[PDB]
């Protein structure tokens, strides 16, 4: 027993017994042979010799938090976009350079084998690269912390293009297996939908339920060197397997062949309405983790710290739940129910619990995009929850008469409960209602919350309303994908940076030290050839290396918008043709991200972008002075190869849009100028960069405001402008779609007679700073040192700072830098 | 590459090194440590640990026959009944010494442990067993042999005894895995059902077929110390899982859900009349196999052995297929497809191929049993083969034609489609025209299929007709269940038996020795002792050490004749009360088996075998010289404990209904005397023995067929014998049942009435045998010679000898105990 120990089974930062561990792990645990090995087993041997690391200093870090028992932190998200695992957990267990010499003296190559991981197919976006990066940062601070969600099978769709028109193709990224993950069959748990809620004399019992499966998968998240290693945590959804003769439903009829495949597809894919599964979704992730969270407060050393009820007392002491925008709000009232309920608490001593352990981060603006499902919904597959969501409703509006008596209409304005045809539940509501802090991501986005979105709930509560701005983690996103730029940031200032991205304001010392303007540039010069190679080797097109690599990656919708950014191509284009012997600075135009299954407007934005492409690419006055790639099938590896590319990021929204916007920050860091309307986050990197350094143009928000308040009418900018009006005219000809003339046409009129976001409006100014950037970039040395002042300030945005501040202010923990022993 | 080599992993035999390996598995494939594993935990860790071992000579033997290039032979069947893999693991691969003081110093009971290993469910009965045992000798004797056959996610059912009244409860063995299997998901291969055939030009061309996905797992099986480890394949069934909206099936209807649940319980249940899922897990198993077959033959050596098609010329030289039983038939017409369909050989080269590769098993000898399928069932589901299956009945008709000219009555005889109501297809026919070897399985059992089941094919090709006589392992079942024997066998003649059995001669020389006699008897003593214990800690009863263990361990059927021996226990309990004072041999009758879900006599029978006893073991002056107990849930981990303890083996078939029995050899070499009438394996087991050595008794089959060419009228039996006008009278009055009188009443009128196999006939002759078994008893150095004798001329019945007259016989290749040289 003590003799079974995790002690004696390695030598790390060592090339010869890495290569013995590559050899025991192809042959023992892939079984193969070099025979008959692929490159995607020689990644899989490779990703588990690693492995063995990694789980050592999680087993010595999960021992030494149960031993320690601090307060236990629980992010909740259904999305983790991580991404790609290999090199990350080599650069943060700092195994990298011995990994390296040994699969090399294994006559193989890393670089290789690297880029045969499939990305982890867990997230869509932004709301979950976020969680993702909050994790390393989570993981460095020494925190106890936990990501839950669930896992989905088919990822979200894999983009292809196909006649220049988005096909969805599907992720199925668990195709080989993903060496990362622990399946843990022996903690399956019920998950209970439907039912009927018999009152029986000391409580309500919900009963009559179906069952859903809920199986749990552990994937290790390790610390930049920093030893330990936490926990992701995510939940599988599976149907009992009785259905056959075992119930005495069956036998007679199998249609119950339905609850286990509307069981199973829980966790089969990502979305992508009031539709019973999202719903069916957020319970499940919320249900399976509140107890797994009860569980080690009660088992982790607490147990015996009983000292009343295991008390519920100092349930908020060791614990808190993070609910990432409202997707997990019913965690809320499942706790409620969990407490008050299975246990016995009574509905105040739960309550005192649950407002202190919940916290919520908020992402939307618009009212328009606030959860909400209708009530016969919740009545339907959850009874006993939209009863509690009625109580804690019913006695919230009476705390609001405690406090605004005689004001009805605000009464009918905070409650949990909206009247219409179809009544709601709404889960914003809930959410600041059943929590101790609400927090938005951008200073503007938690301003406008507590001044107009959630204003009421800011006079009743006002000490709620925090905020902690978004940031990115310096090591994905700046020393493993960048690694030239990190070596002479580090050459110059040394690595605290990587685990402390303020310190990088020492560069502008440097700003005008001729030796490092050498050498930022070189580095761009060497990360644009490496993509210009990538874009011919895996896709195809013939790059210029010395061009301005212009790059839109963004959420391909309306007012995100790259209908902006074309017609400023077909004005460079089109001026390129007119003149064809005036020098004009040249660009690589590249657009990338996802439509959304059956949103058209994107469809057709995807199509306009390669169109285009294939007129200007083709053309062949144009030379090599212009060209527009549609990058294909944007995803987290793909964002880790471009950012370090682009000298220009266009960050466009039509301003007030926005609330935040993490990959701003990741061309900044990475050394590209950002042009770009004022919002989001925007506004707090211009603020650090010193605006001077920034290309922020068009209409402000105000400004948007009063054109709707005259009302914008989009003829009267057609009629001043004559390049708009000839570009307008070339989309409706079909200049750019000579077989079917008619095929931008709802695109024209999209324009022409009801853009929700004032396009034509920021033409004329989009354009003319467009023309100061062509015009800095012709002027090597400013444009180099705009950038260095643009990283040198960085520093306010490394996820390590916006989770202190989620540390400190919020689960009331404090981080820690320290190594922890180990291995 | 060259230096990723197996070379460096493993100093065996070494308790320090196998504490290690114990500890990496326990902690880095686990991802567990002692705080918080169970005994499955640490029952894994260890699996593993001895894996290691195993892949590495599955390594060196495979690495070995690509190099040496030998025919290898594929052993398909329907169910490979495996039963715990652990000791078996350690025993062949010499670890057990190093592994049990390992973990002794770990502090881990390795016992303990071995009893946690659920018992592979993907077998039943005796066909299974036969191929586990078949498996074993071809590795001792390197053959180049794999076993194929589907892998069964829920066994079959595990039996619960609620009442006396049995319970199928499911064996979901694979809940927590198997870690003596490693997925091949790179391998999944397409099967294809239903479809259309479009007659295109050179050929026909089967399309509109829906696919449903073989994925395979690979299990390894070792040889007896020869370093040899073979491959067992077993497919899984995956559905193609684009239904959500790729297809176009799909988005308006996914009622196609169902596809991929009727494509899924191919793999998931074993079977247990005409249901399309038995003939298309068959098909599937076929069509998988055959593809990994050929996909080898042109791979192994000979994409480069080309000359000429990669010839199929040459097939035959290097693959052998055997058809165990009926299950496998598509293997014949799926072969000819692919060789003639898709590859492009004419229908006579094509069908040389498949004859010369093509053998075939048979184990049934009533022509009641022999497999049938409608031909509107196969036109559905496979309408290609039904063709091919026409052209080979036709072709096969004038063959018939050729030899018995003007003959009528064989063309339709013999013929591949079977006339009436329900045209049918005669799948053992299909076996023997494209079989170049048709075998039984005893003596007797291949002469009457010679002489009446397949004689007017016997007369066209009676070179075919083979026999190899079936056999049982020395390694489990001998020295893994009975050591105490093993060991005292191995001091006298040495250890060469375990591998070379008819050498147990060499024993006959101390038939006198009272060392041996002495010794010989102590083991038993030891075993009945040992399960004795059994029969109180897991399960419960008060078993009396020193009585003569009776067990009948057979499948619960009419035929079976439990019912007999019923006849008889009751027959004891009646004297014992009846003369209360003379002295009878204490004798404990134990039966077991597994009913047959919706057989009713069988459901009827375990319910008198528990009332028996509950009536005679409690009723105080029959003490302790009588018990009756039946041995719930039988399956292989049992068989190996019962039967090293059991001193009366009780083999009582009607005559002429086995085939053959390999419990009745098992029960031989552990000193076990035989009760049995002359049928099936008793034969030749009499005949090695001698008779004076056998307790055989009741109707030879002779005498059967004389009774029943007057008629069987069980009345006047009823009425010469006394005790058994007596004992039907309990049975009918309610002696043994007073809650419901009328319960055995089915039973009673069954015998009386309408016995199909003549309980009652050999009653009289049956319990005149069981007195002689008793005095014999009732001397020790007497009975315990007789055994000596028994032991000592085991030698024709190991596996070893089926598998080299097989080898030698029907697939053309050598034998050879040589150790490669390895690990
Ligand atoms: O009370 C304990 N003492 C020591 N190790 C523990 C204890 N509880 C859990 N562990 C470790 O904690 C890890 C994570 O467990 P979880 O937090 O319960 O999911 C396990 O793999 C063990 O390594
Ligand atoms: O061409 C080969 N040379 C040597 N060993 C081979 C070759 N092909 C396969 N093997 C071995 O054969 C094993 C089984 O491959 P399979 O029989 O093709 O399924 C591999 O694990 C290797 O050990
Ligand atoms: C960081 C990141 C994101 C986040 O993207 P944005 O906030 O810039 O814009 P929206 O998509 O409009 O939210 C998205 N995708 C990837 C790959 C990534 O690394
Ligand atoms: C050897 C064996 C068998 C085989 O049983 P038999 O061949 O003796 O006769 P039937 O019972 O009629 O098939 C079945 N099950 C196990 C566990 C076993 O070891």
């Amino acid at each position: 027993r003590k003799q079974i120990s995790v002690r004696g089974l390695a030598g790390v930062e060592n090339v010869t017994e890495l290569k013995k561990n590559f050899n025991r792990h192809l042959h023992f645990t892939l079984v193969k042979d070099r025979n008959v090995a692929t490159p995607r087993d020689y990644y899989f041997a490779l990703a588990h010799t690693v492995r063995d690391h990694l789980v050592g200093r999680w087993i010595r870090t999960q021992q030494h938090y149960y031993e320690k028992d601090p307060k236990r932190i629980y992010y909740l998200s259904l999305e983790f976009y991580m991404g790609r695992t290999l090199q990350n957990t080599m650069v943060n267990l700092a195994l990298e350079n011995a990994c390296d010499e040994a699969t090399y003296q294994l006559g193989l190559d890393m670089e290789e084998l690297e880029e045969i991981e499939e990305d982890a197919g867990l997230g869509n976006g932004g709301l979950g690269r976020l969680a993702a990066c909050f994790l390393d940062s989570m993981a460095t601070l020494g925190l106890a912390a936990y990501g839950y969600g669930i896992r989905y099978e088919f990822g979200i769709f894999n983009q292809k293009i196909c006649g220049g028109w988005q096909m969805e193709e599907a992720d199925d990224w668990l195709r080989y297996g993903n060496p990362w993950e622990k399946a843990r069959p022996e903690f399956t748990l019920p998950v209970h939908f439907y039912g009927r809620v018999e009152h029986t004399s000391q409580g309500a019992k919900w009963v009559d339920t179906q069952v859903v499966l809920a199986m749990p998968y552990d994937t290790p998240v390790p610390g930049y060197r920093n030893n330990v290693v936490n926990t992701m945590r995510l939940w599988s959804a599976k149907a009992p397997n009785d259905f056959n003769l075992k119930d005495f439903n069956v036998g007679g009829y199998i249609q119950a062949v339905l609850d286990r495949n509307l069981a199973e597809n829980i966790s089969r894919v990502l979305y992508p309405e009031g539709k019973e599964l999202r719903l069916k979704q957020e319970y499940f992730v919320v249900a399976a983790t509140l107890q797994d969270i009860i569980r080690r407060f009660k088992s982790s050393k607490f147990g015996c710290r009983d000292p009343v009820r295991t008390n519920f007392d100092a349930f908020p002491d060791k614990v808190a739940i993070q609910l990432n925008d409202t997707h997990p709000s019913l965690a809320i009232p499942e706790l409620m129910r969990v407490l008050v309920d299975l246990e016995r608490l009574d509905w105040d001593k739960a309550w005192e619990v649950t407002v202190k352990t919940c916290a919520y981060t908020n992402h939307t603006v618009i009212p328009e995009a606030l959860e909400r499902w209708p009530v016969h919904l919740l009545e339907t597959l959850l009874p006993r929850h939209l009863q509690i969501i009625y109580e804690i409703n019913q006695r919230f509006l009476n705390r609001v008469a405690a406090a605004f008596p005689g004001d009805v209409d605000r009464l009918r304005r905070m409650s949990l409960v909206e009247e219409g045809a179809v009544k709601r539940i709404n889960m914003a509501h809930l959410c600041i209602a059943g929590s101790h802090a609400v927090n938005g991501v951008a200073r503007i986005h938690s301003e406008i919350l507590k001044k107009t979105i959630f204003k009421d709930f800011y006079e009743l509560e006002p000490h709620k309303f925090q905020n902690k701005t978004n940031g990115i983690t310096p090591r994905r996103w700046l020393v493993l994908c960048n690694p030239g730029l990190a070596e002479i940031i580090a050459e110059r200032i040394g690595e605290e940076y990587i685990s402390d991205l303020d310190q990088l304001r020492k560069l502008l010392s440097y700003v005008d030290d001729e030796a490092f303007i050498r050498d930022v540039a070189k580095v761009k010069q060497e990360n644009k050839l490496k993509f210009a190679a990538y874009l011919e080797r895996e896709y195809k097109v013939h790059i210029n290396p010395n061009s301005l690599f212009d790059v839109q990656v963004k959420r391909i919708h309306e007012y995100k918008r790259q209908l902006l950014n074309c017609l400023h191509v077909i004005t460079l284009y089109n001026r390129i043709k007119k003149e064809p012997n005036k020098f004009v600075v040249p660009r690589t135009v590249m657009i990338g991200g996802k439509a959304a299954p059956g949103y058209h407007m994107a469809k057709m934005i995807i199509k306009l972008i390669t169109a285009i492409g294939d007129v200007v690419n083709h053309d062949p006055v144009v030379g090599d002075r212009l060209r527009v790639i549609f990058l294909e099938n944007y995803r987290v590896s793909l964002a880790e190869k471009v950012i370090p590319a682009a000298d220009l990021s266009e960050q466009i929204s039509t301003a007030g849009t926005e609330a935040s916007g993490t990959g701003n920050m990741k061309f900044m860091l990475n050394g590209a100028l950002t042009i770009g309307t004022m919002d989001g986050a925007n506004v707090e990197m211009a603020e650090e960069a010193g605006e001077e350094n920034f290309f922020i143009f068009g209409m402000r928000v105000e400004d948007v405001d009063r054109l709707d308040q005259r009302g914008y009418n989009a003829q009267e900018y057609y009629d001043r402008i004559p390049e708009l009006r000839q570009i307008i005219e070339q989309l409706s000809s079909g200049f750019f779609s000579p077989k079917q003339p008619d095929l931008f046409k709802d695109i024209v009129n999209m324009l022409m007679h009801h853009d929700r976001f004032k396009v034509f409006a920021d033409y004329e100014e989009y354009v003319k700073c467009q023309e100061r950037v062509s015009a800095l970039y012709k002027n090597p040395r400013e444009w180099t040192r705009m950038v260095i002042r643009n990283i040198a300030t960085s520093g306010k945005f490394s996820s390590d700072r916006t989770i202190a501040q989620y540390a400190r202010e919020i689960w009331g923990v404090e981080p820690s830098r320290q190594r922890l022993p180990a291995p």
